[PDB]
């Protein structure tokens, strides 16, 4: 099945997880049925965020998955949620996590991440984007683990530069850095630093977010990946996701239909040859998921090069 990844703290992590559609609107009951279907197919790692108001759909799906005997216990699952920038302030982190736990109908999370390396004024508007205090927020994240409300803590979309900034006063180092990674964004430099510090790389937007406004077609319409997919008898989607795992990375994928989420679990039964990786290593680079919704002429980051340090 899905291999387990041993994180730096000893916590086991299912290498392949399923995320939630990045819609900052309410949750549909078709989302809940998709989560329940993933559990029935064989997914145990699920990745949500408080910014998408879809946690209650995952909480309902977990509850019904236990009712239907699909899983026998909650400790069979690896639930992850993220801290929204509006609550990315010291005294506001623990109320934020306890709210996500009440929405999820859970008592603890398996992993708690910081969504973006920025803060927001508690109330996209560009006047509200505020520079993050990495030391005080991470200390609150560190307390969230000590009190038992989460088993591990991490970060999302953190550059190698900003990681060292958070690693300075860190008592509990980040276990996971969830960043964009695909055959069009190799992240060699970031994966080089995280490997030497035992930070796990979890890849989002493995397919370039073809369905989102901030996405592109650089992965799904790649004629390089098409050629490999036919040689190996796979789809373009499985070639990209196999590449991420074969680089020693975790990955969260968004599955809107039972056809794809059944095929996604088959990336662990085959292997890309040595050339296949060399032909992919020379693919031109293009970052899809842009933080231009977080770029403010008044805030900490005003260009794409400052947010990503590239």
């Amino acid at each position: 099945g899905v291999p387990m990844i041993t994180l730096s703290s000893g916590i086991r992590m299912p290498a392949l997880g399923m995320g939630t559609a990045e819609t900052m609107v309410k949750g549909t009951e078709r989302e809940k049925l998709a989560f329940l279907k993933a559990i029935e197919v064989g997914y145990r790692h699920f990745d949500t965020a408080a910014a998408y108001q879809s946690e209650e759909c995952l909480g309902e799906a977990i509850a019904e998955a236990l009712q239907l005997g699909l899983i026998k216990s909650r400790d069979e699952l690896f639930i992850t949620s993220k801290l929204w920038c509006a609550d990315a302030h010291a005294d506001l982190v623990l109320p934020a996590l306890q709210n996500s736990l009440r929405n999820l109908k859970l008592d603890y999370l398996d992993l708690y991440l910081i969504h973006h390396p920025v803060s927001l004024k508690p109330g996209i508007p560009k006047d509200h984007i505020l520079p993050m205090d990495y030391k005080s927020v991470w200390a609150a994240m560190e307390e969230c683990q000590t009190l038992g409300f989460t088993r591990a803590i991490g970060v999302c979309n953190f550059s190698c530069k900003k990681l060292q900034e958070l690693m300075a006063a860190a008592k509990i180092p980040p276990v996971v850095n969830q960043v964009e990674m695909s055959p069009t964004l190799h992240q060699k430099n970031l994966r080089e630093y995280c490997k030497a510090n035992n930070i796990m790389i979890t890849a989002h937007s493995v397919l370039g977010a073809i369905c989102a406004p901030w996405g592109s077609n650089a992965v799904m319409d790649s004629k390089v990946l098409h050629q490999i997919a036919v040689a190996r008898g796979k789809s373009v989607a499985q070639v990209s996701m196999r590449w991420v795992y074969q680089q020693g990375a975790s990955l969260v994928v968004k599955s809107f239909n039972e056809g794809r989420m059944k095929e996604n679990l088959k990336i662990f039964d085959w292997e890309l040859t040595a050339e296949n990786m060399e032909k992919i290593s020379e693919i031109p680079q293009s970052r899809t998921s842009s933080a231009d919704f977080l770029l403010s002429p008044t805030g900490p980051f005003k260009t794409e090069e400052e947010f990503w340090d590239e």
